[PDB]
């Protein structure tokens, strides 16, 4: 056994190289919506004609 | 000519015979209309759906 000591763990090195890039399947922030503005209640919609 | 007197144009006599019927393309009081309720104004519609 040792003393696991305050001042023992140093700071966990990231790994070095080319930026970071984003995966995601669909962006996050920068996105926006065009809306429709509230349709009736009782009207269903096939989306593509909603789109 | 002839004095076309006060009293002289009789009340003009109305056929007789069964009764009147109506033959209109479409009633006109009794009808009634199943609303939409309003849809949006982007929203063009061919009419079937509407109905």
């Amino acid at each position: 056994i040792e003393p696991f000591l305050k001042t023992t763990p140093r700071p966990i090195r990231l790994p070095d190289g080319p930026p970071c890039f984003q995966r995601s399947k669909f962006l996050l922030m920068d996105a926006l919506k065009l809306s429709i503005e509230d349709p009736s209640h009782e009207g269903e919609g096939i989306p593509l004609y909603d789109a």
